[PDB]
């Protein structure tokens, strides 16, 4: 058990192993209580996150367990995972704080891109990495559901990891409260991000929820007969038929001057019917990514057991399960 020290940052008390030095807050609170630090063991800069009130209630405790389990499972170059997890507690009874450590990327996509058009090569590199991480996440039978620039951790060299208005990147089926959705809700977000990197403009900057849907449907058209046949709710259908009916735009007339392969990929990502939307693995094989695609280096995750989500346990049970996961953590090589 290492020597811990205490430090106060932004009125938060941190107790961390002496391994982690030069703590300084990062993210201005957007990502919770997070500090950058120097990892004396590796010479790398890391982000340390102090979980907030992890065992105050059953919901917090199960959330803590959820977050630790997920981050422990995610082992991929383009997904945030764990370099370390620790607690100053020396026993389960003492256990009341959880710290997580990962590589410090230090910016989100928007801080790196600054709403400029990127070159087509630069867009290929960024979107390729999002899709490579998404293929991994999706292979674990996980859906992100809120992919957007601020959830992409990106360094100055545009190396990117997925972190597991706010509404500009959300799939229409989520906006429309459809009860079933599939992993390609995330591919919708990717398409929105790719469009914005190419054009320098948010694709669907709706003023509010309704406007958002109107901007989406103007580009992708109102639902075709094949999609309408899959909507179980008469009122939802009546709702959809209530809207102004619009044919789909030809994206070649929207993304003027883009690489035709990018437009083609966007067409396959921004399909209204999410059953017809390209998956992450299919997108990685698309000719747009020929310079980056390596089918033998786009790894998938081990099966991820989420059955705890269906359980109703007591606080001390979630806390003990979380302590077990702290104890069993094995750092990456
Ligand atoms: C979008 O990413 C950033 C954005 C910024 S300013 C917009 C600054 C820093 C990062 C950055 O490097 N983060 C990575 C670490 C994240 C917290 C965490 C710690 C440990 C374990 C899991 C998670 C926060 C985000």
């Amino acid at each position: 058990r290492p020597t811990f020290y205490r430090q106060e940052l932004n009125k938060t008390i941190w107790e961390v192993p002496e391994r982690y030095q030069n703590l300084s807050p990062v993210g201005s609170g957007a990502y919770g209580s997070v500090c950058a630090a120097f990892d004396t063991k590796t010479g790398l800069r890391v982000a340390v996150k102090k979980l907030s009130r992890p065992f105050q209630s059953i919901i917090h405790a199960k959330r803590t367990y959820r977050e630790l389990r997920l981050l422990k499972h995610m082992k991929h170059e383009n997904v945030i995972g764990l370099l370390d997890v620790f607690t100053p507690a020396r026993s389960l009874e003492e256990f009341n704080d959880v710290y997580l450590v990962t590589h410090l990327m230090g910016a989100d996509l928007n801080n790196i891109v600054k709403s400029q058009k990127l070159t087509d090569d630069h867009v290929q590199f960024l979107i390729y990495q999002i899709l490579r991480g998404l293929k991994y996440i999706h292979s674990a039978d996980i859906i992100h559901r809120d992919l957007k620039p601020s959830n992409l951790a990106v360094n100055e060299d545009s190396e990117l990891k997925i972190l597991d208005a706010t509404r500009w990147y959300r799939a229409p089926e989520i906006m429309l409260n459809w009860m079933h959705y599939n992993q390609t809700v995330d591919i919708w977000s990717v398409g929105c991000i790719m469009a914005e990197l190419l054009t320098g403009r948010t694709l669907f900057p709706g003023t509010d929820h309704i406007d958002q849907l109107k901007l989406i449907l103007r580009l992708v058209g109102t639902p075709g007969a094949e999609l309408l046949k899959k909507i179980s709710s008469e009122s939802a259908r009546n709702y959809i038929q209530s809207l102004t009916q619009m044919p789909k735009m030809n994206f070649a007339n929207v993304f003027i001057g883009a690489n035709p392969l990018a437009v083609d990929l966007l067409e396959k990502m921004l399909v209204l019917d999410s059953d017809k939307r390209i998956t992450a693995a299919q997108a990685l094989a698309h000719a747009y990514f020929a310079q980056y695609h390596d089918p033998d280096d786009e790894p998938v995750a081990d099966p991820y057991d989420q059955s705890f989500e269906s359980r109703d346990l007591l606080i001390d049970e979630w806390k003990s399960l979380t302590y077990d996961e702290v104890i069993s953590f094995v750092p990456p090589p």
